[PDB]
C-alpha cells in the first residue's frame, strides 16, 4: 500500500444517503483530531472544477444515483489524503467510501488498510424523509425524490456488498442513524473510543 496503517489511520464512515454521514464527521472533526474527508464533496468539486474532462460525467453519475468509476473516484481520493498527510494530518474519517467493492479493494490495496468501518444502520422511511428535508433547506441537485430513488437502490444493490465483506473481517462497528444527532453522537463517540 501507498501507506501503512501506522503512517495513516483511516476510518470509513458508510451508510445510505441521509443517514447522518456528513453530520455525525462533522461534530467529531470538532473533538477529535480526524481530517473529514467526504467522497461525494471531492466529486462535486471536480464537478464544477474549470478544465475537468470528468464534468458531465460526474454530473450524470450524481443525477442517476449512480457509482462513479473507481479510477477518477480513488484518484481525487488519493490526492486529498495526499495533500494532508503532506500538511502532517494522519487521521482521516472517510465519509461515502467505498461504495463498491472495486474501489474497495483498490483503495485498502494500493493506499493503506483501514483501521474500522463506522456503519450508520439506517431505515429507509428515515434516510427519505431526512433527504427530502434537505432537499428543500440546501437544494442539493441530486436530493429529489426520482435521483433519492436510485440512489437507495445503488446503496442496497451496490454498497450493500460492502459491508458485508468488510463484516466478514470484523472491521465493522454498527451505529443506529435513528436518534437525534446528540444521541447518535454518542454512540458515535463510544465506538470510537473503544475502536482505538
Ligand atoms: N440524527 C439526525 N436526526 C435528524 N436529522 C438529521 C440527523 N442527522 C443528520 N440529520 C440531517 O438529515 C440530513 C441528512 O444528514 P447528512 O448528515 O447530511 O447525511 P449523509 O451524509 O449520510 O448523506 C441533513 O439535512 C442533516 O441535517
Ligand atoms: N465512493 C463513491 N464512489 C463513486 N461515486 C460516489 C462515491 N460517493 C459518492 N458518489 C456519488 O456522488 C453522489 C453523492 O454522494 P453523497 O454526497 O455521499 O450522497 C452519489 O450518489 C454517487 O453518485
Amino acid at each position: 500500500p501507498a501507506f501503512s496503517p501506522d503512517q495513516v489511520s483511516v476510518i470509513f464512515v458508510l451508510g445510505g444517503p441521509g443517514a447522518g454521514k456528513g453530520t455525525q464527521c462533522e461534530k467529531l472533526v470538532k473533538d477529535y483530531s480526524f481530517v473529514h474527508l467526504s467522497a461525494g464533496d471531492l466529486l462535486r468539486a471536480e464537478q464544477g472544477r474549470a478544465g475537468s474532462q470528468y464534468g458531465e460525467l460526474i454530473k450524470n453519475c450524481i443525477k442517476e444515483g449512480q457509482i462513479v468509476p473507481q479510477e477518477i473516484t480513488l484518484a481525487l481520493l488519493r490526492n486529498a489524503i495526499s495533500d494532508n498527510v503532506k500538511a502532517n494530518k494522519h487521521k482521516f474519517l472517510i465519509d461515502g467510501f467505498p461504495r463498491k467493492m472495486d474501489q474497495a479493494i483498490s483503495f485498502e490495496r494500493d493506499i493503506v488498510e483501514s483501521k474500522f468501518i463506522l456503519f450508520f444502520d439506517c431505515p429507509e422511511d428515515i434516510m427519505l424523509e431526512r433527504l427530502l428535508e434537505r432537499g428543500k433547506t440546501s437544494g442539493r441537485s441530486d436530493d429529489n425524490i426520482e435521483s433519492i430513488k436510485k440512489r437507495f437502490n445503488t446503496f442496497k444493490e451496490t454498497s450493500m456488498p460492502v459491508i458485508e465483506y468488510f463484516e466478514t473481517k470484523s472491521k465493522v462497528v454498527r451505529v443506529r442513524c435513528d436518534r437525534s444527532v446528540e444521541d447518535v453522537y454518542k454512540d458515535v463517540q463510544d465506538a470510537i473510543r473503544d475502536s482505538l
